[PDB]
């Protein structure tokens, strides 16, 4: 019969995985470390002995005004990180289009706190690119049981 318990912490089937980015980015050597300590999987340098095949699109963290006082004055700094990527076979078949992660961090525009100053720039950033590093494992683990349920991908 097989009993359907919960032993893993966040693994999955598929153990051997390669990583492929276009320009070298920062989120590729994160991604490796996150997968080998939450999954089962563990990266291969070289796409000769990989089950499936991690491609990163695009990743950029920018910031644009959000908010305004006195119709001048800058309030929020919308802190947008769009990141676009693809699920594909060992030998870079595109069988799943991954679909975009949408981080907008708020950041609070003050000119005496320069503490705060110091201190949202890298707070509001090394939880938005942790979290967007979880959310690709979190895709990837749920792709090998269906994945398509997230549903919306850019156009």
């Amino acid at each position: 019969m097989g009993f359907k318990l919960r032993g893993q912490v966040s693994e999955l089937p598929f153990e051997r995985v390669y990583i492929t980015a276009p320009a070298g980015l920062t989120i590729g050597s994160d991604l490796e470390r996150v997968i080998s300590t939450h999954t089962r999987a563990k990266v291969v340098n070289k796409a000769e002995k990989s089950e499936a095949i991690i491609q990163i699109v695009h990743a950029i963290r920018e910031k644009r005004i959000l908010s305004l006082s006195e119709s001048g004055r800058v309030r929020e700094f919308e802190l947008v990180y769009r990141v676009a990527a693809r699920l594909l076979d060992a030998h870079n078949a595109e069988l799943a289009s991954l679909q975009e992660i949408r981080l907008t961090r708020i950041l609070p525009f003050l000119d005496a706190q320069e503490l705060a100053k110091a201190a949202e720039e890298e707070m509001l950033y090394k939880d938005m690119q942790k979290d967007a590093v979880q959310q690709i494992l979190r895709q990837v683990s749920a792709f090998t049981s269906a994945g398509l349920e997230h549903h919306h991908h850019h156009h």
